[PDB]
């Protein structure tokens, strides 16, 4: 399964859990990040957006994080408790 396909599946999932406004917040975050914003900022903002109650949806973003930021992202996931 390609990243393109994975992202289509992921967005279909997100639209069942996030509101219309949250989905566009997500889009804008993924956009700032793909354009040079730091992984630290991306992660903290995602956490705030999804909130505690939807944090497990963050696992699904794995395929979209570039290898350079993979360690930071995995550590983030561990820290907020989605890898417990």
């Amino acid at each position: 399964a390609s990243a393109t396909e994975l992202l289509q599946d992921y967005m279909l999932t997100l639209r069942t859990k996030l509101s219309s406004q949250e989905i566009q917040q997500f889009a804008a975050l993924l956009h700032e990040y793909r354009n040079g914003a730091s992984i630290h900022e991306f992660c903290i903002n995602l956490r705030q957006l999804y909130g505690d109650s939807r944090k497990f949806l963050l696992l699904g973003l794995r395929p979209f994080i570039p290898e350079k930021d993979s360690q930071h992202f995995e550590n983030f996931l561990e820290t907020i408790g989605v890898k417990d």
